[PDB]
């Protein structure tokens, strides 16, 4: 895959199982 899955960084790519990009440092991860 391409996306951005549950517990990877959205810093180059969105989510895929419709998750959201949560202020994480150092790079925010997708999570619903």
């Amino acid at each position: 895959q391409w996306c951005a899955e549950e517990g990877e960084s959205c810093e180059v790519y969105p989510c895929c199982d419709g998750l959201i990009c949560y202020p994480t440092f150092p790079e925010p991860i997708c999570g619903v």
